[PDB]
């Protein structure tokens, strides 16, 4: 249906694993969009192509103002193209970067946003498995949207960057399910309030040990209701931590969102 000679190709927006994401217009309508441009090859040698369909057939499938959009996707001698709702002020991680931390309001509002993102794709037992501030796009109004469903399975799975967001059970590689995201919102809640997420480290091997201990400290500057919400998403057992509803009426995401 769709072939690169119906856009107009802009600057890139970002480097993939695969590829990269470039700004693109639709030469008919004047749509602008993402590009997300991957190398046969590269999939192929990696052996992810069977992964990409399930990135594809899974984001189609969600339509939710907190969740990018994928509007379709085509492919032709060398490369896979999807074409994504784009996203015109960029990451969290670019956000994080400039801003050092983020207050409580603008912390507590993005987990609000993620939690009824998540509390959708959980819905569908869509687990999203790559919650990171890189892969947090803001729409026009700044609003948070979850993106790059490229890691994205049905629950449960045992289908096996850095590990900062990886809950213990999907290292190791065991068995999991919808309470990843959970441990990886609590990751997002400390790094958003703290600048860093808390098991960062200069190695893969330490950021392992320190998930697998759950071997964390905060700052004081964090206050007791962060640190009661960070505390109940970061259980080493998935069972334990709470239900995204228990998420969104906390007291202090109540308090300090919207
Ligand atoms: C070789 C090949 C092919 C291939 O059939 N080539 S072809 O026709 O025989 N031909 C060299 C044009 C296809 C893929 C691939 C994987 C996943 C997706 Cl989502 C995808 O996108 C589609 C898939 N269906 C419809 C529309 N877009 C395409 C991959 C991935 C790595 N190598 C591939
Ligand atoms: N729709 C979009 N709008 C704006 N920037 C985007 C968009 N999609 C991706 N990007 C940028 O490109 C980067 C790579 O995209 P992503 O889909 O996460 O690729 P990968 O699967 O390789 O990690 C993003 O982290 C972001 O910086
Ligand atoms: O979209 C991609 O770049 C890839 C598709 C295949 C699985 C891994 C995935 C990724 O790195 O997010
Ligand atoms: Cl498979
Ligand atoms: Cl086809
Ligand atoms: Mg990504
Ligand atoms: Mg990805």
């Amino acid at each position: 249906q769709w072939a690169l000679e119906d856009f107009e190709i802009g600057r890139p927006l970002g480097k993939g694993k695969f590829g990269n994401v470039y700004l693109a217009r639709e030469k008919q309508s004047k749509f602008i969009l993402a590009l997300k441009v991957l190398f046969k090859a590269q999939l192929e040698k990696a052996g992810v192509e069977h992964q990409l369909r399930r990135e594809v057939e899974i984001q189609s499938h969600l339509r939710h103002p907190n969740i990018l959009r994928l509007y379709g996707y085509f492919h032709d001698a060398t490369r896979v193209y999807l074409i994504l709702e784009y996203a015109p002020l960029g990451t969290v991680y670019r956000e994080l970067q400039k801003l050092s931390k983020f207050d409580e309001q603008r912390t507590a509002t993005y987990i609000t946003e993620l939690a009824n993102a998540l509390s959708y794709c959980h819905s569908k037992r869509v687990i999203h498995r790559d919650i990171k501030p890189e892969n947090l796009l803001l729409g026009s109004a700044g609003e948070l949207k979850i993106a790059d469903f490229g890691w994205s399975v049905h629950a449960p799975s045992s289908r096996r960057g850095t590990l900062d967001y990886l809950p213990p059970e999907m290292i190791e590689g065991r068995m999991h399910d919808e309470k990843v995201d959970l441990w990886s919102l609590g990751v997002l809640c400390y790094e958003f309030l703290v600048g860093k997420p808390p098991f960062e480290a200069n190695t893969y091997q330490e950021t392992y040990k320190r998930i697998s201990r759950v071997e964390f400290t905060f700052p004081d500057f964090v206050t007791e209701g962060a640190r009661d919400l960070i505390s109940r998403l970061l259980k080493h057992n998935p069972s334990q931590r709470p239900m995204l509803r228990e998420v969104l009426e906390h007291p202090w995401i109540t308090a300090n969102s919207s």
